[PDB]
């Protein structure tokens, strides 16, 4: 399942920062909304072709990232990645946040 | 996606008002809470179906506030086929089931 | 985390949270945060050998619902004030503090 | 007790601005996260340094809804420290916490 | 134009109170939203058949009722009731709030 | 100065509950509106009465973002009144303000 | 009504970012402010028409927050005929005109 | 109302409001409210015969935008502190207070 703390990639963090400056939305709230936007599009994560590293500056607590959407987020990851282990599941979460935020255009 | 204007069944709404008598929490907030409590259990909506005769028909936004995105997403994930008249009953079934699932067995 | 994923307050407490909401805009879960901290910065302290208080509140809400952004802080205060207590007792301690904090609004 | 108004060191301010540069996270919210992350770790302040930050802010502005917890934590760890030095204990934890946030 | 202070009817006030208990929404915010809901339906106010009195308990300041939607509200009243005077215009505003809130069903 | 914690009279509390009964407006927000409506009118407190209300609330809970204005208004009108009586001046304006709100 | 996802033209967005350089106000909030300032003047949108090449495409809600209801209502009142692709340009024209109308002549 | 429907701050002030937002979440208009009141509960007082301050801020915002729910309160404070001032001077007085209140956050 999901670990106590995680980080996004730098590539993702920077886009969250731009979104922060354009809208009021804080990186954690924005990462939640981007996750939802991504999971309801065609984008799906696959381990055998992931190479991107979570080199992000901010390593927040799971509860801080996900707030009162934790259970809903863990449900979604569970349905879409039934066979991934904790280390892959973080990548999928992060890949989804990257995709969702990228889609802001 | 969910229609712009939604309503719960009369019992569910009645039970939210009961919950408001004991705590001070308002029906719309209580419903956000119940929806998510429900969703983490094993409850799934099966059309069979309740008619939506709650006294108020409110905006999607008044109902769900900042939980609107997660709410729509969970529904889309669990009931991808259901249109709009069916989705609102999916949402409504989850609220009602979550109310009993928020209840302290004392 | 030594507080569980979800917990309830007492009936006595819930009812006082409701009334504060009546007079103020303050929602029960936010008032619980405020009550906890006004209690914890005073002299009141939970102790397990003086506890005949049943947590018979109506609602078992998620920890995140109750605590919100004050979660980490709350759990750190509880750990420091109550190092020897087990989960069962930590819930009673958190609840006792919410009750004490909110009782401080009568007379 | 913690004084009504306080600043970080310039260095720790710049460290908070750095984090905002990378993420958009707000210095004062970052400072709350740092503080508790630092305390939970076993880091501790001992005299052995200069609070020359740009901004002095109301104690409530820095800490918001974490004020009580912060004040209570500081009194428990540093029951001897007087006003002047409680700021430096808080400032030290913020700085350590920022490393712990990464 | 609109006067410094006004009141709704008791009939309207009570429905705002029920909406307050059902949702978080305060009577003034709710009166704004109900105004918008009403003005975009078929309902239109007419003086020669109004008899309802604004017997409301709360006589708030215009700015309190309308907040940062004042200019938008006064634009709408202006377009829909170009010939009404202050005393009629309050009735139209109030009639619209009544209609909008009633429409919650 | 206004004390950290205060109550209305029972009577004025009930008057605030009455308003909530009719409208849903929140006693403490009603109290802020009343206060300023009363002061703007020419109503004024003179000793010549009992604050036996149910709820005692933090000064910040009553007044929120109007605290400063309220405290400044009270000092200007009643520069002589001491803590004990500033509450009764505030309570009197709230009660008068409620009549003025209707 | 307005589409779920909207964008300003590039100049308007550029001018909002300039406004952010001087004050700290964010583009979305500044746009709420500019829209209403615009609407109280005599400016009306005439299709002729700007293409919407702003760097971000955001949700209606992120853009308008609690002003969404008044915003949609004003547009419905002033441009009852315009569909959806046209409404967003109506909104966008108002933001741009309101920015100059929020500007202090110093 | 003797404050106009809309007003501007000085450039100097706007810039300090922006920086406070940088460090805190606090939006410029909310900070203006807070600055005004922290200024007005102190010793600072506007006086027209000592005023070479041009209000050259970028934005002319609505009074309601600036003041919000604090409107009535603000206007009542200004009326009591500045009974003899005309609208033109009341704006300068409100602005001077916002500047003073916000300057109090350096060193």
């Amino acid at each position: 399942m999901l670990p106590n703390r995680m980080a996004l990639s730098r590539q993702t963090e920077d886009q969250l920062k731009k979104l922060k400056g354009y809208t009021g939305i804080t990186p954690n709230i924005a990462a939640r909304l981007a996750f939802f936007r991504s999971v309801e599009s065609e984008f799906r994560y696959s381990p055998e072709r992931d190479s991107k590293k979570l080199d992000g500056t901010l390593v927040l607590d799971k509860i801080t990232w996900l707030g009162e959407t934790l259970q809903a987020t863990e449900l979604v990851l569970k349905m879409l990645y039934p066979q991934l282990e904790q280390k892959a599941l973080i990548k999928a979460w992060a890949a989804h946040v990257e995709d969702g935020i990228a889609a802001l255009r």
